RNA sequence: CUAAGAAAUUCACGGCGGGCUUGAUGUCCGCGUCUACCUGGUUCACUGCCGUGUAGGCAG
C-alpha cells in the first residue's frame, strides 16, 4: 500500500490584515477610534553606491555614472507629529482540526492519517506547539521592523463568543523575552484556551491589539506591494507600499509568518534561534538551504518514514511534524 | 512643486540624515574643501565631482 | 464538493539654481406674490421645613 499523491493540507490559525492607527502613550486604554495612518508621496535624489565593476566599463563610464544622481519616487508612511503610539489591530480564527485534508486519492491513507492524528488527540492535545504559538503572540513578532528601537511593547488578546468579552490578558513584550521560550500562568491560559481551539472542540475567535511607543512623526513600516519588472516597463516609480480602503496594513501572509516561527531543532543549527516552519524549511532572507532533503529530517521524507515504515524519531520531530501540518501546503510534488 | 504635510511645509528626512552623516575629512584631493558626507564612492553630485 | 491545493518576498537616498504677464472697456430696458389659521406644546409622566427609612396642613 502506497500513500495518497494529491494532497492539500489547509490553512489553518488565519490572521486578519493588521491595521494601523496612531495616537498618544497612556491614552491607549479607552482607545477605538485613532485615526488610520496613510502612505504619503516624496521624492527622492540620491547617488549610486552599489558596486561597479571593472571589467568591460569604461572609466569615462563610470565617472559619468557616479557623479550623475538618481532621481526615483518611493512611498512612505509615518506617525503623525503629536501621536508616538503605533497601534496594530488583528484578529485571528482559531479553528480547529487541522489533522486531515480534504483533497485525497487513496481512502485508506486518509483514515490511516486520522488514525494517527486521533492518536496524537489522544494521548496529549496540543500543548508545546500551543506553548509556541501563543508565545509569539505575546512578543510582538508580528511587527517586524516596528519592534527595533521602541521603548514599550504591549499585546492585549481578548477572545469573542458574542457581542462581549470572555478573557482580557495583557502581556509586556519587551518583558517577556526574544529567544528563550518560558512559561507563565497568563501564558499558560492562553496556551490552554486556543489548546482547545486547535485539536476541533469548538470555536475559537481572538482579536489583538498592540502598542508601541516609537516617537512623533517617525517612520513605520506596512508591507511592500510586488511588481515583477522584467525587462520592459520599468518605471518612474518604485517601492510601491500595501493599502486597504485609505490605511496602511500588513499582508496576512507575513503576520502568519510571524505566527509560525516555531522550529528549534532544525539540523544545520540550534543556537541562532528559531526560523519559520515548512517542507525545506528554510528562511528566504537568508538563503542558505537549511533542512537540506538530503538528510531524513524533511515533512517529505519525514511523512514517507513515519506512514508507511511506522517508525519515529524523538518526539520534538513529530511536533515539527504537526506544526508542518497545522501549517497546511502541498505534500507530494 | 514643493514638499508639504497637511498645512505645513516640510523638509525631508534623508535630507536632515543626509546633513547629519557629513563627517568625511580623508578623501584623498584635498582639505581645502572640508568635510563631505559619508558614502561609498563618496560622491558630491551637487557640484559633479 | 467552493478554477481544488500553497507561498517573508527586500535594505539606502540632497531636486536646484534664475526670472517684469501687460495694455483698454457703458450691463441694460420692464414687472401686483396673495388667500386662511386655538401652539392648553406637559418646554424632565416635577421642583419643596419635620428622621437626610415612601414618615406633613399652602393663591403647587
Amino acid at each position: 500500500l502506497s500513500t495518497a499523491s494529491v494532497l492539500a493540507f489547509e490553512r489553518k490559525l488565519d490572521p486578519s490584515d493588521a491595521l494601523m492607527s496612531a495616537g498618544a502613550w497612556a491614552q491607549r486604554d479607552a482607545s477605538q477610534e485613532w485615526p488610520a495612518v496613510t502612505v504619503r508621496e516624496k521624492s527622492v535624489r540620491g547617488t549610486i553606491s552599489n558596486r561597479l565593476k571593472t571589467k568591460d566599463r569604461d572609466p569615462a563610464k563610470l565617472d559619468a555614472s557616479i557623479q550623475s544622481p538618481n532621481l526615483q519616487t518611493v512611498d512612505v508612511a509615518n506617525l503623525p507629529s503629536d501621536a508616538d503610539t503605533l497601534k496594530v489591530r488583528f484578529t485571528l480564527r482559531v479553528l480547529g482540526g487541522a489533522g486531515t485534508p480534504s483533497a485525497c486519492n487513496d481512502a485508506a491513507y486518509r483514515d490511516k492519517l486520522l488514525q494517527t492524528v486521533a492518536t496524537y488527540v489522544n494521548d496529549q492535545g496540543f500543548a508545546e506547539l500551543a506553548r509556541r504559538y501563543a508565545h509569539n503572540l505575546a512578543n510582538a513578532r508580528f511587527l517586524w521592523r516596528n519592534r527595533v528601537g521602541a521603548e514599550a511593547v504591549e499585546v492585549r488578546i481578548n477572545h469573542i463568543r458574542q457581542g462581549e468579552v470572555a478573557r482580557a490578558w495583557r502581556f509586556d513584550a519587551l518583558a517577556i523575552g526574544l529567544r528563550d521560550f518560558k512559561a507563565d500562568a497568563e501564558l499558560d491560559a492562553l496556551a490552554e484556551l486556543i489548546a482547545s481551539g486547535l485539536s476541533g472542540s469548538g470555536h475559537v475567535l481572538l482579536e489583538v491589539v498592540a502598542f508601541a511607543r516609537i516617537g512623533d512623526g517617525q517612520e513605520v513600516f506596512p508591507s511592500q506591494e510586488l511588481i515583477l519588472d522584467k525587462g520592459d516597463k520599468k518605471g518612474q516609480k518604485s517601492k510601491t507600499l500595501y493599502s486597504v480602503r485609505d490605511a496602511a496594513a500588513i499582508h496576512s501572509q507575513k503576520i502568519g509568518n510571524a505566527l509560525r516561527t516555531i522550529d528549534t531543532w532544525y539540523p544545520d543549527e540550534d543556537g541562532l534561534g528559531p526560523i519559520a516552519v515548512e517542507p525545506y524549511g528554510s528562511v528566504t532572507s537568508q538563503g542558505k538551504a537549511y533542512r537540506q532533503p538530503k538528510q531524513k529530517l524533511d515533512f517529505y521524507t519525514l511523512l514517507d518514514n513515519w506512514v508507511l515504515r511506522d517508525e519515529a524519531p524523538a518526539v520534538e520531530q513529530q511536533h515539527y511534524v504537526i506544526a508542518n501540518l497545522i501549517r497546511g501546503g502541498v505534500f507530494g510534488e
